[PDB]
């Protein structure tokens, strides 16, 4: 059980293994019940590593630990020893956040990673099951890659795995495996799931500073929900182990396999415990993390949500709380072209530049590699910075620790300071889940025509006693800055003369049946209008946005089906 022998299996190919952006992701079942499902698309991974890189190439693998996880990795390190691949690290038990896997990806310089995820997908039996590839500069692998992955998907025969090799996850250290009629080792490295992500995150936040923040009678109280997900044990040896926060700080903190029967999602319905816990008022600061932890959400004192919008701005504008950003200087800023346009205030103010991308990683990625980019947000509860290649939750929470422990206010009279400062963009997005998919195109189609004509350019949308008029309206095109490539059909964008917008996308999910999003960022300056309500202050150009897509007309909505 050391020594083992490679063999080859023939297999039959599948035809859906589309690794797309954030790994494939099929039901739990669909994995146990088709034959060497798994087995193909991981050797299809590996083949994309030229035969004679392996022996010295490390890949990183962990994750989420959902159900399948642990017999996901084992049949990973069987086909990684089998193809020539020199070297795994592990996390133990198989854990590691995402932010972990690109963390420890770029420490050691490995090819590579493999993170058995679904984010925020559920997990359990009945649940879903993702394996994403990220490659050596810790993201996400890029189209060409995921390309070439499928391809060899589709017309696989078969694949080489050693049956007998078994790793123990549970125990730290080196494991040799003796491969049969093969000179050279393969080594399995189980390292500790926190300890190199920890060791990052010390030295980008000041530990004393917070331990001071988090410790004592005059501590600052907070509760952070990790929703049963990855993120658990990196709270309980991070926030309260070393930075000294009482135990009952970590909420949901240990990983189950079926996340506790729900979604590990953060928002204000699917983090409802954590809300109504912030309710009472006893604790100044909230937080949730999705499954593997590159998402978050932040709440204030008395459940005081901080929409992810304003949260990447908040951080920009106090960005040097942060010891990191004062040794690295702030490159610069990037939002999601949906996200709303606080950050470009902050930005704007600072003088930094702001980027705005389409909707993916790829986009920060390529702006974080030709630094030019040291802190990115998204609406979708996604905050980042460039100390790694994927969006990181935890280290969100920390820095706003960080800006709480020098600015000395709650969370929400840091926002309504900043509001007062900057002016206040109103944020909703609204989701209309598995409508038809002609009439959303249509909606799509007619609304685009509707924006290209010359005329409407000028137009005026009474609310009433304010009056929009249009500045600006087309499908959001963005020509990438290093890479060259051109993304088109982004998102229809009505952008107002007042800094309001209004963005409609179709989600690319694969649900039933076309999902459509609707974003609308209504910015306010005045002393009266910006501590109302927001969908009392978003109302009007939401009517706007109903009216000029005939969206109900198209799709028989009166109501999204989610209000974010
Ligand atoms: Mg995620």
């Amino acid at each position: 059980s050391n020594m083992v022998k490679i063999v080859t299996v023939k297999t039959q190919a599948y035809q859906d293994q589309k690794p797309g952006t954030s790994g494939l992701r099929k039901r739990v079942k669909v994995f146990q019940s088709s034959a060497n499902y798994a087995e193909n698309f991981i050797q299809s991974i590996i083949s994309t590593v030229e035969p004679a890189q392996r022996q010295e190439a490390t890949l990183v693998v962990g994750g989420d630990g959902r159900f399948y996880m642990k017999e996901a990795i084992q049949l990973i390190a069987r086909i990684a020893a089998a193809n020539g691949i020199g070297r795994l690290v592990i996390g133990q038990n198989g854990i590691l956040s995402t932010p972990a896997v690109s963390c420890i990806i770029r420490k050691i310089k490995a090819i590579g990673g493999i993170i058995l995820t679904a984010s925020h997908n559920p997990g359990g039996p009945n649940g879903d099951f993702g394996i994403k590839f990220n490659i050596s500069n810790g993201g996400p692998a890029p189209e060409a890659i995921t390309d070439k992955i499928f391809q060899i998907s589709k017309t696989i025969e078969e694949y080489a795995v050693c049956p007998d090799l078994k790793v123990d996850l549970g125990v730290l250290g080196k494991q040799q495996f003796d491969l049969e009629n093969k000179f050279k080792p393969f080594t399995v490295e189980i390292v500790d799931s926190v300890e190199a992500y920890a060791t990052m995150l010390r030295s980008i936040f000041d530990f004393s500073a917070l331990k001071e923040l988090l410790s004592g009678p005059n501590r600052l109280k907070i509760r952070i929900d990790a929703m049963h997900g990855v993120v658990g044990p990196y709270v309980k040896k991070i926030l309260c182990e070393e930075l000294g926060a009482p135990a009952n700080s970590a909420v949901n903190c240990v990983p189950l396999e079926d996340f506790g029967g729900h979604h590990p999602d953060p928002n204000l319905t699917y983090a409802a415990d954590l809300v109504e816990t912030m309710k009472s008022g006893e604790h100044d600061f909230g937080a949730a993390f999705d499954g593997d932890g590159d998402r978050n959400m932040i709440l204030g004192k008395h459940g005081f949500f901080v929409n992810p919008s304003d949260s990447v701005a908040v951080i920009a504008a106090n960005i040097f709380s942060i010891p990191y950003f004062q040794q690295t200087g702030v490159r610069g800023f990037a939002r999601s072209m949906p996200t709303s346009g606080a950050l470009d205030r902050v930005a704007s103010a600072t003088k930094i530049a702001l980027y705005e991308t389409p909707t993916g990683w790829k986009f920060f990625g390529n702006l974080m590699d030709a630094s030019k980019l040291s802190l990115c947000g998204e609406e979708s509860f996604g905050t980042g910075s460039d100390h790694i290649r994927e969006k990181d939750g935890l280290w969100a929470v920390l820095a706003w620790l960080s800006i709480l422990a020098t600015r000395k206010q709650s969370v929400e009279d840091i926002l309504k300071d900043h509001w007062q400062k900057y002016g206040r963009n109103f944020f909703t997005r609204y989701d209309y889940e598995e409508v038809e998919a002609e009439g959303a195109n249509k909606m799509m189609k007619d609304l685009e025509a509707l924006m290209f004509d010359r005329s409407f350019v000028g137009k005026q949308f009474s609310a009433n006693d304010k009056v929009y008029t249009v500045e600006k309206a087309d499908n959001f095109e963005y020509s990438d800055p290093v890479d060259g490539s051109i993304s088109r059909n982004q998102g229809l964008r009505l952008i107002f003369t007042d800094g309001s917008r209004i963005v409609f996308r179709l989600s690319g999910t694969g649900s039933a049946g076309a999902t459509i999003l609707l974003y609308i960022d209504s910015y306010e300056k005045d002393v009266a209008k910006i501590n109302q309500d927001p969908q009392v202050m978003l109302a009007p150009l939401i009517s706007i946005a109903l009216k000029v897509s005939q969206l109900q007309e198209r799709t028989g909505r009166t109501a999204p089906t989610v209000i974010t």
